[PDB]
């Protein structure tokens, strides 16, 4: 099966659902008006997510794994950027 | 292995744990007094979840996947209902 | 692939990422200053997580599964303790 991860914020709410399928992760988005495909598209076979609001600004962290490798991706209001996470050391 | 997804709300807290096993997803619940089996029972091989409170009312979204198909299930205070989510388009 | 689960709290934030690899789950931690390996180390092939704050005290629940067995682990300010969760009955 594909593998998903979901997060939400606020009371509208906004929702993001990440799906790993055949080695790629894609993103679907709800902001109160319908579902649309988001900008996030990166390699991975497994995905997890968390998020937090600072006032009205959302911060999202997506953990994309393949084999024994995990890469963190970061949204902080502009774009997706690889983060500093490593699984060890 | 079975695959689980967990969410919580409030400070009691309430917890819900969803488990995919042999193509079915079941639900376990804590509201401060012990664990009990919940009403949610739907097909799926993979599960994710998120939730949010509006005041004192919980909203839960369970994303149930099998193969390349994902179905969203919705709790909004009464019962479980299929949602509008699709993985594409 | 390894399988991960992530939670966060506050606005710093703190983040915890749990990774199941080859039958063991390990923990990585961010509290604003860098990533470090946490104290959590228990058997499991699949992991989920949730957490909640009571004021300034974090409570974390990690659901560690192997085959059809799921064990809950609990952090409530001191250490990791097996919880009362069972998947049925
Ligand atoms: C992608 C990344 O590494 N983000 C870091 C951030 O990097 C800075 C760069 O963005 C740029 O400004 O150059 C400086 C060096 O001069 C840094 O490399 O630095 C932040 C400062 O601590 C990191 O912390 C978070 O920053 C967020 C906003 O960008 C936010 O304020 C958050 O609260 C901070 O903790 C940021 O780290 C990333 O986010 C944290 C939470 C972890 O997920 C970490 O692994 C990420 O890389
Ligand atoms: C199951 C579903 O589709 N729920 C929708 C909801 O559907 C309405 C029906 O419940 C009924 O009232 O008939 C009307 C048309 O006349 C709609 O079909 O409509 C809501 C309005 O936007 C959707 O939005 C959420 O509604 C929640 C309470 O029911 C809550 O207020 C939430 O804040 C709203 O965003 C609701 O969509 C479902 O929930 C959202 C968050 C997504 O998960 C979406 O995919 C779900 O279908
Ligand atoms: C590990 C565990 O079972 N924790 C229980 C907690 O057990 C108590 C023991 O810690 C000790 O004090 O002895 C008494 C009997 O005299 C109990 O066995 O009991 C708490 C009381 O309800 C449980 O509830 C949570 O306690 C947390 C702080 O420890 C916190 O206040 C939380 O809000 C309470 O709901 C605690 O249960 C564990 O946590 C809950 C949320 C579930 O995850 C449950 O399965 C856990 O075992
Ligand atoms: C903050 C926000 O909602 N931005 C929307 C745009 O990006 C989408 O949301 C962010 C948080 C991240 O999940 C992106 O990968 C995602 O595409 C979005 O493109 C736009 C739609 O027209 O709406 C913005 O509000
Ligand atoms: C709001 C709430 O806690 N409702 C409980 C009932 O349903 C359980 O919780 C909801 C949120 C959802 O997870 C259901 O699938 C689940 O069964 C529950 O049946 C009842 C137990 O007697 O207690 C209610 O409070
Ligand atoms: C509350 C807190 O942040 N405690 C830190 C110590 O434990 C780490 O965090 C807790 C919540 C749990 O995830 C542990 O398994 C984890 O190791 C930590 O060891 C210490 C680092 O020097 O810093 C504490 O603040
Ligand atoms: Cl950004
Ligand atoms: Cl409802
Ligand atoms: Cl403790
Ligand atoms: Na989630
Ligand atoms: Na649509
Ligand atoms: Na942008
Ligand atoms: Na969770
Ligand atoms: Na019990
Ligand atoms: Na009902
Ligand atoms: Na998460
Ligand atoms: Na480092
Ligand atoms: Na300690």
């Amino acid at each position: 099966s594909v593998q998903t991860a979901a997060t939400s914020w606020g009371t509208v709410p906004s929702i993001r659902v990440y799906t790993a399928n055949n080695g790629k992760i894609t993103e679907r988005c709800w902001d109160g008006k319908g579902w649309y495909t988001g900008a996030f598209n990166e390699p991975g076979d497994n995905v997890s997510v968390t998020s937090w609001l600072v006032g009205s600004a959302i911060h999202i962290r997506v953990y994309a794994s393949t084999g024994t490798t995990t890469t963190e991706w970061c949204w902080d209001g502009n774009g997706w950027t690889k983060g500093a996470y490593t699984s060890t050391n």
